[PDB]
């Protein structure tokens, strides 16, 4: 943390953050959500990290070079260490990126190595080549070299993501899936794991072997798993919680803006809220049904009337303000809701649905005050505007993600937040073979469009190809875009170092500090 001159620090440097839910795992190759990555950033550090404003900056790698955007060489700081005091080396990374690539690890983020185009990854994931053929090598203990199959000018931007963080092979090999227990785990970020009580708390303590330890200020941070946004706000205001999770309750937000305006942080965020349709399950495999659901939803009502917390009505998957996004707003989005509804009804009537045999399906969401209130409103709007019946169902976070990966669900409450600020952090996830493709969408036309983006060596042709990829997605009604999130949360006045300038919200507790209060 960089504590400004003249700030007085509290004697006790501890922090309590709400983290939305119980994490799927603390293993960097088994995780894919925000709550998981919030904890992962404090425990495991990759080649690069985001600075306090989000810019890609030195992580274990103090400096790097590239040749033709295809061969990337990372020079690892000599004092990078794990929590047991042993050196962090380039072989840790080799081992780690191979384990991510290996089908037997079954990482939800296996395809991140496809997104960076590391050599031989397609064959590895397909089981045609062993993981040991991946295009990574340790040239020595402090030098990690990555070879891509084509030029990727933004490659280093990917490397702050938890899936490319190192894992300690000895712990992994000796303890299997219990390697992340506190008595076994070994970590290289600013914190170590002190305690983990499922559905109660995760407590982290300063890791004194961290290379940048001298600048770390918070000695302990607790992450909680409260999925009720009302409860999170209540335990913030009672004094227990210093930073809520960044999901705000419909019940209390407007009041909060008026009672504690300086604690209510609202900043740009590269995330989209949408209803993920299971594209492979009838009747959702019919474009007519998907398009009707997409068009009959009334974004104005949801976004400005029922939520009203600053979100923007969405007509795409990639947020329009992603760096490199130059999206074309579909014509359906400028129609009146009235014209949207008629088109929707016409389409379902064409799909074989009638008053007598209406369309009925499930809307699956993760236990939450906010998502339940929004699902209820969506249900009513769909009932009213289109005559479809929806059954609401809530699932705890971890189970919910497994349900979507299993793909027999109907529709699910989804959100995707950028992992790197470039349109393919979103677009790559709808590739037919992406491990992140829970929409279960498979379009050869879509795949081609994206594959072509690295075949050109021009940003304009790339941006136009991302624009067309979003038009293919929309044409197919792969999803139901709802809104583009704003990052809204409560932060106590004594929490210093949280700028809100990072549109990916990659916070590191090593950058924060408690002001004397």
């Amino acid at each position: 943390a960089d504590v400004p001159a003249g700030v007085q620090l509290a004697d006790k440097q501890t922090l309590v953050r709400n983290n939305g839910s119980e994490v799927q795992s603390l293993d960097p190759h088994k995780i894919e959500g925000v709550p998981e990555s919030n904890v992962s950033r404090d425990l495991f550090e990759g080649l690069l990290i985001s600075d306090v404003e989000g810019h890609p900056s030195p992580g274990v790698a103090e400096k790097w070079e590239n040749k033709d955007f295809k061969v990337w060489t990372f020079h690892l700081r000599e004092n990078a260490k794990w929590s047991d005091g042993t050196p962090v080396t380039a072989h840790d990374f080799v081992y780690s990126w191979q384990r991510l690539a290996d089908p037997n690890t079954a990482s939800p983020y296996a395809s991140y190595l496809q997104y960076g185009h590391i050599a031989n990854i397609d064959d590895i994931i397909a089981g045609k080549k062993p993981a040991t053929d991946l295009g990574v090598k340790a040239l020595d203990d402090h030098t990690f070299e990555v070879t891509l199959s084509e030029p990727v000018p933004y490659f280093y931007k990917l490397l702050v993501h938890p899936s490319v963080s190192p894992v300690p092979k000895s712990a992994v090999e000796k303890f299997g899936d219990k390697w992340t227990q506190p008595a076994n785990i070994v970590t290289n970020g600013a914190y170590k794991l002190k305690n983990w009580v499922v559905n109660e708390r995760i407590v982290l303590e300063r890791n004194p072997q961290y290379w940048d330890n001298a600048k770390t200020v918070i000695n302990q941070v607790t992450y909680l798993p409260i999925s009720s946004e009302v409860t999170d706000v209540n335990r913030y205001r009672s004094g227990e919680i210093d930073m809520t999770y960044n999901n705000m309750p419909i019940e209390l937000f407007q009041k909060l803006k008026k009672e504690i305006p300086n604690e209510v942080r609202v900043d740009p965020y590269l995330c989209t809220y949408y209803y993920e349709i299971n594209n492979q399950k009838a009747p959702f495999n019919d474009v007519r049904v998907r398009t009707a659901l997409k068009l009959a939803l009334d974004r104005d009502i949801i976004v400005n009337k029922v939520k009203n917390q600053g979100d923007l009505p969405a007509y795409s998957y990639t947020p329009p303000y992603t760096d490199g996004a130059k999206l074309v707003e579909p014509e359906w989005f400028k129609w009146s809701q009235q014209k949207r509804n008629e088109e929707a009804k016409k389409l379902l009537a064409e799909a074989g649905f009638t008053a007598d045999k209406p369309l009925t399906f499930d809307l699956l969401y993760n236990t939450s005050d906010l998502h339940k209130k929004l699902a209820i409103a969506v249900a009513s709007i769909w009932k009213k505007n289109l005559g479809v019946n929806v059954n609401l169902e809530n699932q705890e976070w971890k189970t919910f993600l497994d349900t979507r990966h299993q793909g027999t669900f109907d529709v699910a409450r989804a959100g995707w937040c950028a992992d790197y600020n470039e349109p393919t952090s979103f677009l790559n996830t709808m590739l037919s073979d992406s491990s992140n493709n829970t929409a279960h969408y498979k379009s050869p036309a879509f795949d081609k469009l994206i594959a072509d983006t690295l075949k050109v060596a021009d940003d304009t042709q790339r941006s136009e190809l991302y624009a067309k990829a979003e038009q293919q997605l929309d044409k197919d009604s792969a999803i139901v875009p709802v809104y583009y999130y704003v990052n809204a949360r409560l932060v106590k006045p004594w929490v210093g170092g949280y700028t809100g300038k990072d549109p990916l919200d990659n916070i590191y507790v090593k950058n924060l500090y408690i002001i004397k209060h």
